[PDB]
């Protein structure tokens, strides 16, 4: 189209359509590429945003952007927009541009474009006491309501108004004196921005409703009947401009803009980054308005702001503006924000293609307490930066140097979690998916998490290869022995063992692992998952037949069978994972009382309302029936409605808010 559109809008609003009518505003924007702003900030300065706005919209070919416009003047927030309108973010600006241009070359632009001379006066009906008050104006507001075409609400504008009814005008000494109260004009500016009521506000309630009134506009509009006295040689006709149009209602809506550029008659329709041509009709006669369907919303479609322009100075606004009119010092300086951008985007379009995966060796394993073989809390890894569509082999090779260790001597197990919540060591070979990407074998995962086994130093410089892993018929399981006395588990390294062989066979090694004696009586379970932890029924069965869906990274948990055990708190390593799975430290914090550090107790998931509050009340030395507690949400951080005493529900119900990764806490008061 030649003309650049503006990126998409996002609650922008409105900011876009006005973007442009005042880009299109030659005269104006001559006056703001000559304004002295080498030295204020980069993201802090109204008039170097608009500066870069508009050399955007004269050069680039992209659709451009307006964040940097946004944070300059506080009105980034997503809903400050329908509080204020385009005659005020008009005002806005251009008292900024105003008072960031007195003193330069181009002082005074604003008024002599936009500023008109009004005067209000005021005629007493016996008494000759006159009210002239003169003021300016740039923005003209016109009512809509009754009105049919601009040459009638022109009239309203300066209707006579009278004064009786016990509203009367307070002369002062001559009191209460019933007069008039009518708007007269004395000039006309070249460039009229005419705001039309169309978002009046709806009493009541509420607030604001959206009038969809059938309201023409001319394309001439002839003004020099409106003045005190007419003006020969430089009559007030004006020519249309702009259309700023709305479509919707007040609560939600779609913003563009119809734009006569060069004032030819060839219209645009500047709907944000998409510019094209349009008829005459399409961008006038289109936009008056009458159909109002709520139903129906988009589209419901009519104007609510026009700018006209001066025939007469319309050679002189619209002046041709070259590449030349923006000066050196603006230019290399908006040059070098891209360059830094562009080099910026570089690094973030690099920050994209890549994963990185996280290396856990098997010394992390041990001394764990927890399911599974690691806290995920609690485990140190080895990250590294990842090509995220490099081979398999490409990624063994750099981990072999950066390890220390061969390329022979390890094996690579990825962490994938299962179906019941357990992230166990699953198995990938090496040569099987060599040349395959990082980002489909881990599955659209990142970062990703892969085990590594590593032989053991001890026995590799006396001479000791890693063991071939055949994936058809052998299984590596992990072990862990659980001592009662101690109440803690112990890890027993890895093995690798055939899917056929039975359990008795592997029960001499668990012995030697745990340092035992042979032929020890053992009892076996299978750690599924937290609180689940079944029993080996029969030993002298296969590992396909005793393991439930027997797979590599399943655990199997052993301990001495003694007499003993019994005189303990945790007799078996089935009844130790229940605790782990039914203890938790909730904190509770008093909710009187401000910042209050709290305190932790240790309760069950399984615990009603009685057994929690009687022994949180045990625990503040108290009657139960005196403390309050509260439903929480542990993200809004706040505590909800309060909790009835015959809540039925457990514990457990209470902390379904509360994510595994965070430490539970709920809140309470006195009574």
């Amino acid at each position: 189209t030649g003309y650049v559109g503006l990126k998409n809008q996002g609650a922008t609003c409105y900011m876009n359509s006005l973007l442009q009518t005042l880009f299109f505003t030659n005269q104006l924007r001559k006056a703001v590429y000559m304004m002295p702003t080498e030295g204020d900030d980069s993201s802090k300065s109204v008039p170097l945003a608009l500066q870069r706005v508009f050399y955007e919209l004269q050069h680039s070919d992209k659709p451009v952007g307006t964040k940097k416009l946004t944070k300059s003047f506080g009105w980034e927030t997503l809903d400050s927009f329908m509080q204020h309108d385009v005659q005020e973010l008009c005002r806005v600006l251009l008292d900024n541009v105003e008072n960031k241009m007195k003193g330069t070359c181009v002082e005074g632009t604003i008024p002599k474009l936009f500023r008109g001379k009004m005067v209000s006066y005021i005629q007493c009906k016996e008494v000759d006491y006159r009210s002239d008050r003169r003021e300016d104006y740039y923005d003209i507001q016109l009512s809509i309501k009754g009105k049919k075409n601009i040459f009638e609400s022109f009239v309203d504008y300066v209707a006579v108004e009278q004064l009786d009814g016990d509203n009367k005008y307070d002369a002062g000494e001559h009191g209460l004196q019933e007069a008039e109260k009518g708007v007269k004009f004395l000039t006309l500016p070249p460039v009229l921005h005419l705001q039309l009521m169309r978002f009046m506000y709806d009493p009541q309630t509420d607030q604001n409703i959206k009038i969809n009134d059938r309201f023409e506009f001319p394309e001439q509009l002839p003004l020099d009947e409106f003045l005190q006295k007419t003006d020969p040689k430089d009559p007030a006709n004006y020519i249309l401009h702009a259309v700023l149009v709305h479509s919707g209602d007040n609560h939600g809506g779609h913003y563009v803009v119809y734009l006569n550029p060069k004032g030819d008659g060839k219209w645009c329709k500047f709907d944000d980054d998409v510019v094209s041509r349009c008829t005459k009709e399409e961008a006038i006669e289109h936009n008056y308005g009458g159909h109002d369907d709520d139903l129906s919303v988009r589209h419901c479609t009519n104007a609510y702001m026009l700018v006209y322009i001066r025939e007469s100075k319309l050679s002189e606004v619209l002046q041709a503006v070259t590449d030349h009119d923006i000066p050196q010092q603006l230019v290399e300086r908006l040059q070098e924000e891209k360059r830094i951008e562009a080099q910026k985007r570089k690094e973030r379009q690099e920050a994209h293609l890549y994963m990185q995966v996280q290396i856990v060796a098997e010394d992390q394993f041990c001394g764990h307490q927890g399911n599974d073989m690691y806290d995920e809390e609690k485990v140190k890894y080895t990250v590294f930066k990842v090509l995220k569509n490099s081979s398999l082999a490409e990624f063994v090779q750099s981990l072999s140097q950066t390890m220390g260790f061969p390329q022979d001597q390890i094996r690579l197990w990825p962490m994938q979690a299962r179906s019941n919540g357990t992230k166990r060591p699953a198995m990938l070979d090496n040569e099987a998916d060599g040349n395959k990407t990082m980002i489909e074998l881990s599955d659209n995962e990142n970062p990703w998490t892969i085990f590594l086994e590593t032989v053991d130093p001890e026995l590799a410089a006396s001479g000791a290869t890693l063991p071939k892993f055949d994936k058809d018929h052998d299984v590596m399981l992990f072990l862990k022995m659980y001592d009662p006395k101690t109440r803690s588990l112990n890890y027993c390294g890895h093995i690798y063992t055939p899917i056929s062989c039975k359990i008795r066979d592997l029960l001499p090694v668990m012995c030697d692992r745990a340092g035992f004696i042979q032929d020890t009586s053992l009892i076996l379970y299978e750690e599924v998952k937290p609180n689940l932890t079944e029993r080996i029924q029969d030993y002298d069965v296969s590992l396909d037949k005793a393991l439930d869906e027997l797979m590599d990274g399943d655990i199997i948990v052993f301990q001495k069978d003694d007499p003993e055990n019994d005189n303990s708190e945790l007799p078996t390593a089935k009844e130790y994972f229940r605790d782990l799975y039914h203890r938790v430290d909730v904190i509770f914090c008093d909710k009187t009382i401000p910042n209050d550090p709290g305190f932790v107790v240790t309760l069950s998931n399984r615990m009603n309302y009685f057994q929690v509050a009687k022994t949180v009340a045990q625990r503040l030395n108290t009657d139960p029936m005196l403390l309050q507690f509260f439903k929480s949400q542990g993200y809004r951080d706040g505590p909800g409605n309060p909790l009835r005493h015959n809540y039925e529900g457990t514990l457990r119900d209470l902390l379904q808010f509360f994510k595994p990764r965070q430490p539970k806490k709920l809140y309470y008061q006195q009574l």
